[PDB]
Formats: C-alpha cells, sequence, structure tokens
C-alpha cells in the first residue's frame, strides 16, 4: 500500500528491496542509483552473500520487472531532481550513505516525499528509531526526517534496555567484532580513517564507532554510560556485539539469560532473539531480528560485571527494521 | 651453550627455532616430529606466514643442516624414547599440544633432559611462568617441568600488572579476538568444542579460554577477579586482547597511557610494548614482544571503567618468550 | 525403497544424505562415523557451506532421528565390523576417504551390503561410473564395488564426450581451480603433497590430478588424449573446469555453444547445464547438475583450438550423482 | 641521476618507489595522488602485502622525507597542471590507472616532462615494452609515451619469446590465475564488467583479458596464436600464467624445461626464473622477476602439446621492470 522509493541500491537499498517483497503493507515503485537498469537487475539478481533473488527479475526498457511489477530506475546524483512527487512515492529509504545530514536528505521532502528513512546515523534528523526501543516516540506531525540508527545500535539498544531495565546499568562498554563493508578497501588506499584505508580482507582492523553513545538517543537513561570501539575482520556479513556491563543488582548468569529468554519470548519477539545453541557467524546470514543473544556466552564476576553477547546480520536484520519501521510510520498517518 | 630439544616441530616448534637462531645462550640440537627430515626442511624453509627463512637449510641423511650446523632429526611418538640424555640435551620445549599433564611432559626427564618447557597451559606443572611478570618465582631445584603458558595469558598479563600496581584492579573481562590456529577444523569436522568444529576461514567463532582466569597464576592478586572468552577470525596469524576492568583510583585516559609507557620503557622493555600509531593486525606479523598497546583505543567510563586493547602475535611472541625462559632457566644453573 | 548406509559422514556424507532426503528410491537408515550422535547431528543441522538443514532433526539415545525417521549411528573404526546385513542396507556409500582399494572397499559386502558406491577415484574397482556418460555399462552381476570417481571427472566427462562426439578431441590439457578441501591444512603442517601442507586460506596451490587421466575410464577413446592439473585456492567450495583442446574439425564459438546447449537441453538434461549469464563461483553454491558451460569464455583459436570452462559446486553436484547412480543401481535389481 | 615522478601512488606507485630506492641511477622527486603527505607517508611506511618499509619516513610540511631526502606531494587530479618542468622531472610514471589513452597521459608531457610510462596497457601509445623481449625496438626520437605493459603480459612473453624460438608456437591459449586488485569491489557493487562487480574475497572470478593478445605487440611472429582469460582469486598478491600450447616440433618435459632454465640462466637472467621447488603463491611474495617457471608443473601430451605454468608478484616484479624501463630509456638519452 505505502509506495516507497529507494534511494542508493547497494547492500542496504537491496537487503531492503529483498525485505519489502515480504511485506504486504508496502510496495517499492522505484530505485535510484549511479548506474543502469541491467546492471542494478543482475546485481538484485545475484547477490555474493544472500544468494538469488528467488523472484523473477527483468528489465523493461529502462525499468525493472520483478515478479510483474515494473519498478521505475532513476538515475539521478542530486536529490533534488527526483520528482518523488511526480510518481507518488510516500516514503523514501535515503540508503547512499552521502546524505546523512538533514541537510541533504530533506531534499526528499522537497522532492515531494511524505517522509524520510535515513538508514544510517544522522545529523539533525528530526528522531532517531530503534525498532522495540522507542518507536512510540515518533509524532507523525513532526517528524519527517527519520534515522534508523546503525545495525551496531540495533543489535545492542534491544538487549541493553532489558538489562537496565531488569538489573539497572552503572556502566558498560562494548566491542562490535564486525564484519567489513563497502566503506572499507580492498587493497591498502586512502581513507579518512587510516584503520579502515587498510586491505580488508587482511586483517583485523580496529576502528571507532558512535554506536554505544548512539544508544542514549533512544534510551535516554544510558546518556554517558556506555563508550565501546569495533573491530572489523574477514568476513562479509554477520556480526557480533559484546557488552561487559557492571549492574547496580547483584545477579547470577542463570538470572541474566532469563530476563533476556523472557524479553525474546515476549515484548520483544521478531526484534530480540535468544539461543542456547553454540553457533558460528555463518549461522546467522539471513537471520531477520535484530540481535540474538549467544547464551552460552553469558559470564558473570562478583555478581556484578557481566559479559553478554549478541549476533546480528548487519545488511538482514537492519535491512527488515527498515522495513518494520516504514509499515509503522504509514500506520501513523501519512 | 646450553642444548636444546624441541618436541614438535609446527607453528611454535619452527617459530621457537627461528627465535633460537638469535639467541647467544641457548642452542637446538635435535628436533622431533612425526615426519621425515626432507618435510621438516621444507616447512622450515618456506613459511606461508612468516616467509622465507634467510638461512641457508639442507637435509643431510637425516638430518637438517642450518647454516652448516647440524639438528638431529627424530621421528618418535613416545617422549620415552626420545633418548635426550645421549645427544646432551638438557631442555626440552614441550610443543607437540599432546603431553601438556606433568606425568606426560616428564616422560622426557625420565629420557635423558633435566628440564621441561610445556609450550601451553599445563596440568600439575612444577610452575607457570610469564616472562617479566613472575620469573624470579622459579627455583631450580624445585621446578623441573614448567609451563609458559598461553600466547594470550602472556599478552594479558604483563598490562594487567601494570594496571593493578597503579590503578587497583577490582574486577575485568576480556575478550581475545584471535587468529585461527591448527586446533581448528577446514572444514566443518568432528571436534569436542562444536564452535571450533566449523570452517575456520568462514567465520567468527565464538570459543572459551582460560586465560583469563590463569593470570591468577603468576599475579596471585587477581585470582578469581578476571574472566574472558575468545573470538577465532580468519586471519591466519595475530591476535587481540580487548580488556574491559573496572579500577578502584579514579582514572583519565592520559593517566592510563602514561602508566603503560612508562612500563613499557622501563620494567617490562622487550616485553610490552606501546604504540599510537592507528595499526591493523598485518602489522604485528613478525613482533617478538609480548604486548603491544593499542594506545590510540584506551578508553575510560566514569573515570572507573577501562578499556585497554593490546595486539599480539601468538606465534612469533610467544616463541620469544619461550626462548626467553629457556635462557632464563640455564642461567640459573642446571 | 532401497536401503542405503552411508559410512564416513563429512562433506560426501553429509551432502549425500541432504540429497537423499528428497530422493524417493532410496531411504538412508544408518551412517558410520567417529563421533557421537550429537555431534554428528549438529554437524547435519548446522553447515558452513550450505546453511541449515531444512529438517527437523533431533537424538533419540544414540540415534539421529530425522523428519520422524531414526536413523542407527555406528561408531565402527572397521567397516567389516558394520553389519550392514542385519538392517537391510542393500548399499553402501563409502565416503571416508580411506577405503577406496578395491578389497578394503569389499569389507562392505563382507559386512551383508549388496552394493559399495566409493565417492572417489577408487583402485582395483569393478567398474567407474560417471552418470550421463557410461551408465549403460553397469552389469548388475559382475559389477559389485563401484567408483562413482571424483567431482572434477564428473564435471569434466559429460562436455569431453560431446566435443569429442561432434568434432572429435585430438589432445587436449585441463586445470581445475577448485576450492579448499579437508584433505588441505589450516596452517603449514606435514602433508605428502609439499604443496598441500601449505595454509589453505592464503594460497594459490597447485597439486597433482589424475581426473583428467580418468576420463579415459568413462570415455575409452579419449584415453592418452588428455592430463592436466588443478590449482587449490581460498574458497571453501565450488570449482571450475578450464579445458584447452585441440579438435579435428574446424570450429567456431557459436558452433561450440551450441553444441553444448543441444546436449544441456537434450541427452545431458540434468548432467549438464549451459549458462550465458557472467556469474561467478558463489552462484553456483548448491548447484545440483555435475557441469555448466560458462558459455561466456568459450574461445576459439584458429578454428582448431578450443577454450571450454565449466563450473561445477564439488560437494552438492558429486553428492546428487552418488544419490542418482545408487537409484540407477537399485532399478537394474539388487 | 634521471628525476622521476609518480602520479598516483597506489599499489604499484609505492612498489615504484620502493623498486627505485635501491636504484642508483633513478631518483624520485615528487608524487602526485589525491591525499596528504600524512596519508601518504603512513601508506609507503606500513604494507598490508610488503610489510614495513625499512627505511627513515617522516613527513615535512606538505613533503614527505625519506632517508633524508624531501619528496614534493601534489594532489592535482588534472595531469595538465603538474608542472613537472618546472621541478626538474624528466620521466613521469603513470600509475593512475585513469590516463592510460595516449591524449591523457600525453598532458605530462605539455606539463614539462619528457617521457611518460604507462604503467599498464595503453590505447595510442608510442610503444609497447616488455623488458627483456623488445626494449631493443625503443627510439628516443620518436617513442615518448611508452606502456610497460601489463603484469601477466610481462609474465608471459618472456616465456612464449623463448618457446617459439625454441620450438616454435602454432597457437596457444592462457588462463591467468590472479590475485585480486583494489580495480574489483569489496561487496556486490556497480561495475563495468559484471564480473568484477562481485565480491572480491569470496569468489573464483572469471574476467576477460587481452594480455595474451598483446604478447603481439612485442612478439609480432605470435600476432593471431594466442587468446586467454584470467580468473580472479581470494588472494591480496602473486599471479600465475598456465599456458597450453600446441608447437612445432616434438618435445619432451625435460625438453621444455631445459630450454627455459637455459634462458633463465642466460638471455633472460633477472627477468625469467626457473624453479624446481614446489611452492605456493605466497612464496612468490616480494619476487623481483618477471616470470618464475614452475618447472614441477611442464606437462607434454603427444609430444606436441605443453602446458607451461609462471609464477608472478603482480605488484613487486611489474614495479622493479618500470623501474628498469625507466632506467633503460634514461640511459638511450633524454
Ligand atoms: N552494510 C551494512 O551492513 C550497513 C548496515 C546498516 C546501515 N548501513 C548504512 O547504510 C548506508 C548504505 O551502506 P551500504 O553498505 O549499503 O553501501 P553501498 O556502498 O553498498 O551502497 C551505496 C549505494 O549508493 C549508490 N550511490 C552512491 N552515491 C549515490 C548518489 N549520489 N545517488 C544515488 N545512489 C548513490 C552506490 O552506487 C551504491 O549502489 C550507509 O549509510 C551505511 O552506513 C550499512
Ligand atoms: N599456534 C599458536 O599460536 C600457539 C601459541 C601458543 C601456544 N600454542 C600451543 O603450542 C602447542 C602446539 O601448537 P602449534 O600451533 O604449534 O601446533 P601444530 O599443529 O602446528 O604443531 C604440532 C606439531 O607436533 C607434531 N606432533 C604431534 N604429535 C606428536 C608426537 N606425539 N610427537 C612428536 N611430534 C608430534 C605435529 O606433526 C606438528 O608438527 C599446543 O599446545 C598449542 O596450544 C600454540
Ligand atoms: N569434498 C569434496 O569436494 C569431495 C568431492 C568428491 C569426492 N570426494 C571424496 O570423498 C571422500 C570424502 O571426502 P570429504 O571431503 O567428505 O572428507 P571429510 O574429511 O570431510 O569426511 C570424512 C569423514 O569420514 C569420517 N571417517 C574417517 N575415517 C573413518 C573411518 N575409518 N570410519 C568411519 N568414518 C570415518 C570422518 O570422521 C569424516 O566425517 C574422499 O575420498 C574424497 O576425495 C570429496
Ligand atoms: N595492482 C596490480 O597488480 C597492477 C599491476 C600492474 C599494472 N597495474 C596498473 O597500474 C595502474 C594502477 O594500479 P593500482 O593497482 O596501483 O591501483 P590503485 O587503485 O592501488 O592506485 C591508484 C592510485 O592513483 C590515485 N589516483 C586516482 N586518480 C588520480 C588522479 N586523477 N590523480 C592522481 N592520483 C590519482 C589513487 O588515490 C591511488 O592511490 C592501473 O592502470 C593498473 O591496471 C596494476
Amino acid at each position: 500500500a505505502v509506495k516507497v522509493g529507494i534511494n542508493g541500491f547497494g547492500r542496504i537499498g537491496r537487503n531492503v528491496f529483498r525485505a519489502a517483497l515480504k511485506n504486504p503493507d508496502i510496495e517499492v515503485v522505484a530505485v535510484n542509483d549511479l548506474t543502469d537498469a541491467n546492471t542494478l537487475a543482475h546485481l538484485l539478481k545475484y547477490d555474493s552473500v544472500h544468494g538469488r533473488l528467488d523472484a523473477e527479475v527483468s528489465v523493461n526498457g529502462n525499468n525493472l520487472v520483478v515478479n510483474g511489477k515494473e519498478i521505475i530506475v532513476k538515475a539521478e546524483r542530486d536529490p533534488e531532481n527526483l520528482a518523488w512527487g511526480e510518481i507518488g512515492v510516500d516514503i523514501v529509504v535515503e540508503s547512499t550513505g552521502r546524505f546523512t545530514k538533514r541537510e541533504d536528505a530533506a531534499k526528499h521532502l522537497e522532492a515531494g516525499a511524505k517522509k524520510v528513512i535515513i538508514s544510517a546515523p544522522a545529523k539533525n534528523e528530526d528522531i532517531t528509531i530503534v525498532m522495540g526501543v522507542n518507536q512510540d516516540k515518533y509524532d507523525p506531525k513532526a517528524h519527517h526526517v527519520i534515522s534508523n540508527a546503525s545495525c551496531t545500535t540495533n543489535c545492542l539498544a534491544p538487549f541493553a534496555k532489558v538489562l537496565h531495565e531488569q538489573f539497572g546499568i552503572v556502566r558498560g562498554m562494548m566491542t562490535t567484532v564486525h564484519s567489513y563493508t563497502n566503506d572499507q578497501r580492498i587493497l591498502d588506499l586512502p581513507h579518512k580513517d587510516l584503520r579502515r584505508a587498510r586491505a580488508a580482507a587482511e586483517s583485523i582492523i580496529p576502528t571507532t564507532t558512535g554506536a554505544a553513545k548512539a544508544v542514549a538517543l533512544v534510551l535516554p537513561e544510558l546518556k554517558g554510560k556506555l563508550n565501546g570501539m569495533a573491530m572489523r575482520v574477514p568476513t562479509p556479513n554477520v556480526s557480533v556485539v559484546d557488552l561487559v556491563a557492571e549492574l547496580e543488582k547483584e545477579v547470577t548468569v542463570e538470572e541474566v539469560n532469563a530476563a533476556l529468554k523472557a524479553a525474546a519470548e515476549g515484548e520483544l519477539k521478531g526484534i530480540l532473539a535468544y539461543s542456547e545453541e553454540p553457533l558460528v557467524s555463518r549461522d546467522y546470514n539471513g537471520s531477520t531480528v535484530s540481535s540474538t543473544i549467544d547464551a552460552l556466552s553469558t559470564m558473570v564476576i562478583d555478581g556484578k560485571m557481566v559479559k553478554v553477547v549478541s549476533w546480528y546480520d548487519n545488511e538482514t536484520g537492519y535491512s527488515h527494521r527498515v522495513v518494520d519501521l516504514a509499515a509503522y510510520i504509514a500506520s501513523k498517518g501519512l
């Protein structure tokens, strides 16, 4: 029903597409990138990480035909010339990675879109939402440039929430051991981040993350209580959050895991998951939840310091959240 | 001067051999493995991780010849049959990974050697030593079967000592993001550990570690204060320790780095190193120190919770400490 | 229908099992390995290359329970002790990699089975079959210990048959650029083959292959005309054959491609596939045919020399052919 | 001596820089890229493939200081603006990958340079040289825009030359199994070549090559007699050429190998090398020759069809040849 347009048909853009084909509440009517339709059809069809799209994809002139519906292909470098309004696009998913500051993202609104979901942390957005955490704070009257935060924040927030509500976080530090992404380099090339300049598939690469601090945007009570870093490693998809926290109450592993399982089975079902199996990163490829607790890794010291580890498919989970947010937003009235 | 034999000419035995080539004090005279001298000479010459050996290597009958010196090659499955005594070996480096219980390692003693250094965490050993942390605790009379601990423990202990001595650790949790080793599987094969059963180069693999508890063996005051986990990733060598600790003194990032830098330049010179460069794991390939603080990653929260990151070449640094321990033991009279 | 047993529940053993679940002609009633039922169920459930099995898998005592069918699990190191006969097993799939000589393989018949399929090149076998090439040569009275040849030979033979029949092969050389397998080493360890002793995921590793020579076992006319080598590379599955042959007739790329395409659509349907897409190795992960021509790579020089490239999922395509041969053999009378 | 400028301080640019450090005949006075001196200094110091540069490297304002030598750093996207002439640069190495067409490369001549070496196959150049094959054909008066061809052509031409001279090539097909380069993509992104669009470290990726054909530029007699393809694989550096050729005379494997070895030790010493060790790609990291025959891989069928395999460090060997050519051109007078 709600008409969606995707700006930047890359890892997240094409994964959102894939997640959207499942949602009957949403309809992707157009995509914009920097290439032609033949190239997009080919990239959409064959995915190195996710396998063949199971849908008939063809090219009809300048457009994509997927299961008989035509999808408009644009190739406009400048968001202002998109003309979203002319084709009836209501919600734009901004997934280029170039327009995360309000000045650029709002161009879509000026082009006739009713709402914009930035697929990353933003600057000056109306509101930053983590589904299952603070979607209730969205005001349809006032919020038009919406950030869906990062994949890492989507992983950490749901369980930080649980731990905080339940035991109370004094302070905590995280490490995300993260698959490489298109922001890195194949072989030692210039980068703003000198760590991210280095061959992506050959090293463990420390890099900064704003994800722990960003939790404070969706869970105000944690402002100034978490910090963290990332470690980019030689895998193409799937990541994991390692959080070490000092709690207010004294707990046991059993207690910590019970609260997490409860939430995964209740309030956070479909967002937070819980696993007691000894799995590895490849096992989570294709996982649509935001966070899956590795129960076997939970660990406590002195009743107060806990280690919690949670898996996330950084392309899939995050893309399903983008679609969830689009439906929720549309559900509040456009 | 002191003659050394190496049992198990694998990643550690060959790395120990390379390090011993630069040591004035010890001389490797014989090796034992399960293969022929021709295979061993090939493996010693050409290393996938460390490149070509810059030495002249040849085979003379059943022996390896390295820079004119003849090295005896044995192929004895049973340590008891080694006959270390006849060829004068006083110190045996136990690097097979099969004889880590004192009872098994003591077979070299039966075979004529005077001291045994097990290249891993041991069972019932006379003493566990971490060079620069507790070598002073070694008694030449009382201790014959000595464990050099694990690579991770050698990384963590030298800086856990500084932090504790300086600020006081209340409690702390570690994660080692570690390169794969020969204990893993190429493609999903039975293993006691169901996580290590999985394709080593394809996933992020959580696995347990006793390295954080094992710090208690060399710094008794940390007994029951640390715990940790490991994450094996798709790189062939070089690992990193990520420690999150609750300190007793309120600190700044600058004071933590200054204490670390101070120890690296002083007391722990050769063992602890300190780096302010934004490096990646490949830059640590060949590093001989046990631990190199990544000073740029140091972070504090609420003045009490710290994050310290330290690099280690799990093959080279650990091998260099094996040689250091061997010469320290020799220095104390054998 | 025909009851089957699997000896060696590894990459081929488990992939045959997966293939067999959707074949109504055969039924796997028992497997043999060197491990417990819990480890095998785990490995059957979660695969690093092929993902999660879509079947319900559990452990019932000492056995596996798959989709409500109890599967007997054995842990006999000696085939002669398998007692295949007492539980009605007619065909045994020999996939341990240890029993490729007819005399070793024949222990299975001593144990009560009626037929043995060795999942690799054999020694002294009754017959070597390549489905699609010479299965008509199977004789139910004279052949009991059958070899299904190698994955490489199953890729090459079907298209070498078309080129030969249509144009006539004078001579030709093959290279298989192949994924790594459990026969290789994680980090430089002794191996009979000094090339396979080297870190599997770190290099391009030239290795010998008998596959081009083995085509003569299924296509007698090609004896002495083909030879080749292999290059093992850092990918966990999927391989490709590059054949260069001197032909009898003058051809064009179009002629050669049309010939391959006709065979793929007619006689070799299901065994030989034909692709006009510019795909990469990951796109063929899960592919069930033995051979898929990369039509874009077909090249001719001087009307006489041709280059043909064909893809193959070395685990899946091969495993499906084992299943096809088991079904074929059962149709001929047991 | 000859003052050299480098345009595009990338994999080839910095490897040429490394190679030049050793040449007393050539002096690198300036480099141009698109970033600052601090970034370039860091990239030159720390290399993911070749390790730490053994030289003192610092930044002196806006310049690089290497072992006392100041190296001017420019950052001009447009070659027209480099003003080579003003700083005395005689030879320019064009290694950005963007200016291979004569009209773009000639811009360096208009900016004051005397000669331009394009580090890639070119369009409309004055001449294409393969050191040790046709450098004798270079005319100082007439040739000012010179291509040093590709890394593959440099591997192939030296031994195709020997083979043709000795036995005579009728026709041949080559496959180059090649390390990934910065021309590829980390995770499926638009690319002009839909093969090269796919995740580089995840697959075996077939791609066209003009290297076989380009041999005819340097060995005119082979025009129309060779063709080939490439396969990009998950390794960061080092490649291998696989040539299958129909010969004019009848040879033995022993004859072919002795011809290659004779050339490697005579004519082509330092360009063509010969190895009888069973080595792997990582063993050739840092290899400065153009082509190293893998003698154990030589194979003959019917005395007429030959397979010759040759290794090449695509970064280092090519880079030393760029330095070789520069020194050659200089010696003929500027
Ligand atoms: N990859 C992940 O795991 C991930 C997860 C969550 C959020 N994100 C965020 O999503 C964003 C996209 O990341 P990605 O990994 O998908 O990147 P990407 O490189 O795969 O895709 C970006 C796409 O945008 C296109 N593009 C670039 N500039 C354009 C322009 N001006 N107009 C139109 N198209 C343009 C590119 O051609 C490409 O197709 C970034 O903000 C990233 O931080 C990424
Ligand atoms: N790789 C590392 O980073 C590392 C670091 C520190 C300590 N360690 C420990 O060192 C030990 C060896 O580790 P590795 O990685 O060098 O292993 P590895 O597999 O590469 O080497 C073991 C070697 O021992 C030989 N061997 C096996 N059984 C033998 C026997 N009975 N007699 C003689 N030789 C025998 C094998 O042929 C092989 O060469 C293990 O205890 C491991 O925990 C490993
Ligand atoms: N992986 C491939 O691409 C492939 C393709 C075609 C043919 N093959 C052939 O198939 C055979 C198996 O290859 P793989 O890749 O599956 O190997 P693998 O190493 O993955 O599996 C071997 C299995 O046999 C079990 N095993 C070993 N010795 C045993 C014994 N004595 N009794 C019972 N079980 C035993 C092991 O525990 C393991 O599960 C080899 O002959 C191989 O050449 C392999
Ligand atoms: N990598 C190899 O093995 C290899 C080998 C032989 C030849 N080559 C050829 O050499 C060239 C360079 O290849 P590479 O692998 O080094 O690539 P690269 O991507 O590593 O480096 C190119 C460098 O050029 C700089 N650059 C880009 N545009 C520029 C501009 N307009 N002005 C100045 N600098 C600019 C980039 O920042 C980068 O540092 C290509 O033509 C390639 O085909 C590459």
